[PDB]
């Protein structure tokens, strides 16, 4: 099994206090003889699910809590079971952030929210509104400075503004209700785009560029989290940390993250990982070592948070946090961020209009759920002979028309392939939920081998329906939902970009109209 026993490998993002974490690791080694390696791989949040699915990767992964539901759904995390006395050492709301399907899937570390960071020597009174920024930038440009620079390549940083006037990810979670392309989101992202068009900001600005400009005194404000304050301390900029500006009179609403540590389900060192996280890291001295390297924010550990809470920068962080919302941890968060990242980048660069960009983001964010709705309904009605009577939601005319198209087209595909499907089904031993796991390997492989088009997607789904009929016949109707989920995963994981390019299921209805 790929992960080595008797050592701990930890992954944490490169903007965090990884040298402090490695000090905690040295302490552990001194008491236990177990060496701890801390690494900060690029794109770790994307790499983890790839490697862990093979039984490889780090023993411990640190990331905000939003990615952890996806990893837990995929079976990539160990359930953690801290006892009552340990649970009571942390804030309950930090535990809530790492609860998925009623199980704790990670240890919470610290609460992170973005704030407005400003240079007090350039801007003694920071703007209370977004709307006053253009005028401020004009005033600053006369003196060779700019008003505001922040990372436009990661949507986390633009989210507070998108959300201010009513953008939202998933309504509180109703995965059916997505608010990425509503009027509020459009208003916020249009304001950003106008800043860029009026040369108050540059579309190419990334994390490093914005940090460098702020810490060199070139720009009067940035938007960043507590991890950033160490580099600003070293630069000797006189800075303040404050509430984000309002937009259309309403607060900026940052997405609040709880930095959390999960244990790899494939680790043979789970007991050492638990001992390290509970008895070395989540202690006053452990968190202090980390926080001294790069500030964590509002830590989850009550004893130590009471000391940090007196710092005005933490107060500001918590003020922004209360105006914001805790991120969801559901599995489609990954897709939501991918869609939104592209929409912001393309709207900023002018490759797409705001309307265009947010439409595509809404399609991408809704794709898994919409696909599972169609596929699960078609498989279940095929298997049983009766349609599901529940409505689709308020966003569900697309689901409905896609199901109707699928019935029409799929009737013929199953009819014409009945002999071939009967043959393929016989080769396979599909008798219970264990077997369906295997099918995913087969179905991915077979599906990916050929060309990408709607006809072949209909054939994949049609075979799924043929299997569902068989499942029902042998009293394994409970396997139909897992089959539908597995087909949906295959389809959206391998064809997401192609699907969004087609306008999702509306494209399907169009192709076969
Ligand atoms: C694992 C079962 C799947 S998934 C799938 N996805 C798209 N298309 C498929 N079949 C067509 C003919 C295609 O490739 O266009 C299949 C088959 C499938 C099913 C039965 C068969 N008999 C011979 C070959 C074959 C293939
Ligand atoms: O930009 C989308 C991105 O947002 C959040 O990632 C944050 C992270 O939480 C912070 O700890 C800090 O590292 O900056 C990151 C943004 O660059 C989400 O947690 C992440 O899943 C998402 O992709
Ligand atoms: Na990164």
């Amino acid at each position: 099994m790929k992960i080595e026993e008797g050592k701990l490998v930890i992954w944490i993002n490169g903007d965090k206090g990884y040298n402090g974490l490695a000090e905690v690791g040295k302490k552990f080694e001194k008491d236990t003889g177990i060496k701890v390696t801390v690494e900060h791989p690029d794109k770790l949040e994307e790499k983890f699910p790839q490697v862990a699915a093979t039984g490889d990767g780090p023993d411990i992964i640190f990331w905000a809590h939003d990615r952890f539901g996806g990893y837990a759904q995929s079976g990539l995390l160990a359930e953690i079971t801290p006892d009552k006395a340990f649970q009571d050492k942390l804030y309950p709301f930090t535990w809530d952030a790492v609860r998925y399907n009623g199980k704790l899937i990670a240890y919470p570390i610290a609460v992170e929210a973005l704030s407005l960071i400003y240079n007090k020597d350039l801007l003694p009174n920071p703007p209370k509104t977004w709307e006053e920024i253009p005028a401020l930038d004009k005033e600053l440009k006369a003196k060779g400075k700019s008003a505001l620079m922040f990372n436009l390549q990661e949507p986390y940083f633009t989210w507070p503004l998108i959300a201010a006037d009513g953008g939202y990810a998933f309504k509180y979670y109703d995965i059916k209700d997505v608010g990425v392309d509503n009027a509020g989101a459009k208003a916020g992202l249009t304001f950003l785009v106008d800043l860029i068009k009026n040369k108050h900001m540059n579309a190419d600005t990334d994390y490093s560029i914005a940090e460098a400009a702020f810490n060199k005194g070139e720009t009067a404000m940035t938007i960043n989290g507590p991890w950033a304050w160490s580099n600003i301390d070293t630069s000797a900029v006189n800075y303040g940390v404050t509430v984000l500006p309002t937009f259309k009179g309403q607060p900026s609403k940052p997405f609040v993250g709880v930095l959390s540590a999960g244990i790899n389900a494939a680790s043979p060192n789970k007991e050492l990982a638990k001992e390290f996280l509970e008895n070395y890291l989540l202690t006053d001295e452990g968190l202090e070592a980390v926080n001294k390297d790069k500030p964590l924010g509002a830590v989850a550990l009550k004893s130590y948070e009471e000391e940090l809470a007196k710092d005005p920068r933490i107060a500001a962080t918590m003020e922004n946090a209360q105006k914001g919302e805790i991120m969801p941890n559901i599995p489609q968060m990954s897709a939501f961020w991918y869609a939104v990242r592209t929409a912001v980048i393309n709207a900023a660069s002018g490759r797409q209009t705001v309307d265009e960009a947010l439409k595509d983001a809404q399609t991408g964010s809704e794709l898994y759920r919409q696909s599972l709705e169609i596929i699960s309904r078609y498989l279940r009605e095929q298997a049983t002979g009766a349609a599901d009577t529940a409505p689709m939601g308020a966003s569900g005319a697309t689901s409905r028309k896609a199901l109707e198209t699928l019935r029409r087209v799929g009737d013929g595909v199953q009819r014409n392939h009945e002999t071939a499907f009967q043959g393929m089904l016989r080769k396979l031993d599909i008798k219970n939920e264990d077997d369906v796991k295997s099918l995913s390997r087969v179905m991915i492989h077979v599906f990916s081998d050929g060309v990408t088009n709607w006809g072949r997607i209909v054939t994949l789904i049609s075979f799924g329906a043929f299997v569902a009929k068989h499942l029902k016949t042998i009293n394994q109707e409970s396997c139909i939902e897992p089959l539908a989920e597995s087909i949906t995963d295959v389809l959206v994981r391998t064809k997401r970009d192609w699907l969004v390019k087609q306008r999702g299921w509306d494209g399907f209805v169009e192709f076969f109209h």
